[PDB]
């Protein structure tokens, strides 16, 4: 025994065949037989369900990073999970496969953009002659001391 | 701008004239450096948290817990610099609903069928059945449980 599409086989017994819940809502308790209906559950705030299912719990709203700079595109509803991510002007530096921090797209202000912001990496920018490139900004070399890593880049250019 | 560090550093949070060396991952900012040429109080975290990367963070991560009602198992527990790592059983494909949420599902196996693609990490196996069969629950069944209703008749003729 199969079921039709939209139907699945009864756990206790595969000779019966219940219609799946909505999206919204989890399996309460499986249909009794033939042509009766399977009880559904809304789910609870906190959680959700986004496709037809027969599932005994419906799975918890995922939570953005905060630490890692994220934001909440989308809230949590019954049947749409939270979606997280950057503002507009803002790139994801991915530290593994799923965990991303959102970082500012340099806006290169006294510098040239080499290559546009893209979604996974910065801005490619080219700090003007006179200022070098740190903390994400064109800084003057008038701040430029001993340790700053800046004298190579302040001193007068060569053409190397 | 004016006042930055070097690479490695970052700027105190109370005087930006003050630079600090960050905490290497595994660890997290106890205390700020109180000035030059003194360290930065970097401690390790605990049990259950870690960070992925140098920073200066006042707390570390929380490690991630599997999803068990989606059929998930750990790839790889949560270290002091590496969040838990999750998948699927051998024989299994991972369908995700979204980028960081998935689901996993048996790979068909098209027993009296013909394999077009085989099983992939996120993609069940493409089957066709044979004559005298119909693909219904990641099977080929046979015709001779074809039945009215089951939408299979035309599938079933000779
Ligand atoms: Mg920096």
């Amino acid at each position: 025994s199969v079921c039709p599409q939209g139907k699945y086989i009864h756990p206790q017994n595969n000779s019966i065949c219940c219609t799946k819940c909505h999206k919204g809502t989890y399996l309460y308790n499986d249909c009794p037989g033939p042509g009766q209906d399977t009880d559904c559950r809304e789910c609870e705030s906190g959680s959700f369900t986004a496709s037809e299912n027969h599932l005994r719990h419906c799975l918890s709203c995922s939570k953005c990073r905060k630490e890692m700079g994220q934001v909440e595109i989308s809230s949590c509803t019954v049947d749409r999970d939270t979606v997280c991510g950057c503002r507009k002007n803002q790139y994801r530096h991915y530290w593994s496969e799923n965990l991303f921090q959102c970082f500012n797209c340099s806006l290169c202000l006294n510098g040239t953009v080499h290559l546009s912001c893209q979604e996974k990496q910065n801005t490619v920018c080219t700090c003007h002659a006179g200022f070098f490139l740190r903390e994400n900004e064109c800084v003057s070399c008038s701040n430029c001391k001993k340790s700053l890593e800046c004298t190579k880049l302040c001193l007068p250019q060569i053409e190397n």
